[PDB]
């Protein structure tokens, strides 16, 4: 079956714009500089995934919540808010294998790299635009999974049915914003003063509002090879 | 009693700072070159305020909605809907009436001149930063309204300890950029083009993000008489 990697299937996404392409097909490549090969899967809904790597990503972004530097929540989410939250729409697994599908079981500390959601950042007449929020596993520090992440939203996001992207909140001290936002020519459309309380920061730290046009992107950007 | 105007009973309001205030006195002026006088009313909770009014801005607000040019929703909202959004944390309700005291059973559609509503714009650790939404009665047209609207804004929401403003979306085509918010000096800190789809517009329209420091207020702006 593939139902599993049918936009068909697509959960709370745009309200005026199709997917342009009836289904996601996993997408694999290379860590960079590396012979190590990775593969991305969509995530239509958390039932097409094994149950314990989703506990396992629940736990990655709850310390990624307690470190208190890259998201505005204070508090760990609960299991079901979690749920709501990362999977109210779209997301993507990035695992380091070289097989097409997603095997039950696997020992995720080692074998996820990333993840993220995508969603739309509005209601409906707005909902063009998509946010995307990313994890990367801190045992794969170092190995520039975050950009790798990157194209692959940039590949797929419009495959949705969207046009453009929106982050509504980069934290300056968040090294992705030069490492890879400002590295894929992501527009700094905004910035947002003193917008965050950040552990270990005794100043409020200001955010970066950052954008795409997700129509005319850069082939140099989606290439994976 | 008037725990009505108590900050102790702010609901789901910012998690880092504190009410300047103990309390929210309401707040009388009058229209712009005009002799009428308007009062402006707290509103901590929906108990504090007679149902026929809630009412009749549900019915305001759906109207905005469906005329498809200022907010980002397709459909009208349910009651339980309206009332989770606009009464969520704080709102405002501003009277054409010289007392300083709701009255039942008003005859609203003459009454009642404007809202809006003021809450986070984002989860605790950037919970200082509000969002606001604006609500003018279309018999009070021409009258100034939403300018005297956004000067009580910007009295009341630093009382509730917030600390700057975020308009994520306002539309080039609403006149209140040009006519409000630029003349209070709220910056556009952002742009968002193509933002939204909008009702009589062929192309997709760019929508403006505004921010305003609430610690730093010109007094020219927060003076009414
Ligand atoms: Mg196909
Ligand atoms: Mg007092």
């Amino acid at each position: 079956s593939i139902e599993w990697k049918l936009t068909a299937n697509l959960r709370n996404g745009p309200t005026f714009f199709q997917p342009l392409a009836d289904s996601i097909e996993p997408l694999q490549f290379k860590l960079i500089g590396s012979d190590t090969v990775a593969t991305a899967f969509p995530v239509f809904d958390t039932k097409y995934i094994p149950d314990s790597l989703i506990n396992y990503l629940f736990k990655l972004f709850n310390l990624e919540i307690e470190s208190g530097k890259t998201y505005p929540q204070l508090h760990s989410l609960t299991k079901q808010g979690f749920l709501n939250y990362w999977f109210h729409s779209f997301a993507v697994v990035v695992l380091q294998t070289d097989e097409k599908f997603i095997q039950d079981n696997q020992d995720w500390n080692s074998v996820l790299l990333g993840t993220f959601y995508i969603k739309p950042n509005y209601a409906p007449r707005c909902s063009h635009n998509c946010n995307a929020g990313f994890l990367v596993n801190g045992a794969h520090r170092g190995q520039k999974v975050g950009y790798r992440l990157a194209q692959v939203y940039l590949n797929w996001a419009p495959l949705l049915g969207y046009k453009y992207s929106i982050f509504n909140l980069v934290f300056v001290t968040n090294q992705a914003s030069w490492k890879i936002w400002d590295k894929l020519n992501f527009q700094r459309i905004g910035l947002v003063p003193h917008a965050g309380i950040l552990n270990g920061f005794s100043e409020p730290v200001d955010a970066i509002i950052y954008g795409k046009d997700l129509t005319k992107i850069e082939p140099e950007f989606l290439s994976m090879e």
